[PDB]
């Protein structure tokens, strides 16, 4: 099998401005591209797992999300960071867009995306890490049996509940490689 770093996006990889769907509003957090490179060098698979309820809300389309994700995927690959999987949940139970309106198994804190990635890539879960800025990230990880749950300070002023559920709290994903090496 392979160990993985599971990655939230908004608040973790990019600055969370709310329903980010435009290239011109996608801002990589300082140091995270370099950190992801290092994580790849240290033998981790990298898997994005992102809730994208803006699709169900009609803030933007799945077409627009794919355009952005393609761009993000190239941008990283061009910086020697080759993502192993990108999983997203377009769903919301109250979605205005019928196609995406539903309770689902993939919306964090449900561990669905992490389980799919596990089965696809043959991921060693106990040897893996989840990194996110929200409670829902930590809860998805515990459910999927992710060995280490890492909260970051780059998004939402963290809640006590999110901090409670996390194993580690780091300022940024940029700090992860050094934390793992230590
Ligand atoms: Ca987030
Ligand atoms: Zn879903």
């Amino acid at each position: 099998s392979v160990p993985a770093i599971f990655l939230d996006r908004d608040g973790t990889i990019n600055v969370d401005h709310g329903y980010v769907h435009e290239i011109d509003n996608f801002e990589f957090i300082d140091g995270v591209i370099d950190a992801m490179r290092e994580l790849k060098k240290m033998g981790f698979a990298l898997v994005v797992v992102t809730n994208q309820s803006g699709i169900a809300r009609g803030k933007f389309t799945e077409a627009q999300f794919e355009t952005l994700t393609e761009w993000m995927d190239w941008s990283l690959a061009d910086r020697d960071v080759d993502l192993d999987g990108i999983y997203y949940c377009p769903h919301h139970p109250q979605g205005s867009v019928e196609e995406f309106r539903q309770v689902c198994d993939c919306r964090k804190p449900h561990p669905g995306m992490l389980l799919s990635a596990r089965d696809y890539l043959h991921i060693d879960m106990a040897a893996s890490y989840m990194v996110g800025d929200k409670l829902e990230d930590m809860q998805a990880a515990v459910a999927a049996n992710v060995g280490t749950k890492v909260l970051v300070r780059t998004g939402k002023p963290i809640t006590p509940e999110a901090e409670n559920a996390a194993d580690w709290v780091l300022n940024s994903l940029a700090d992860l490689p050094q934390a793992i090496k230590k």
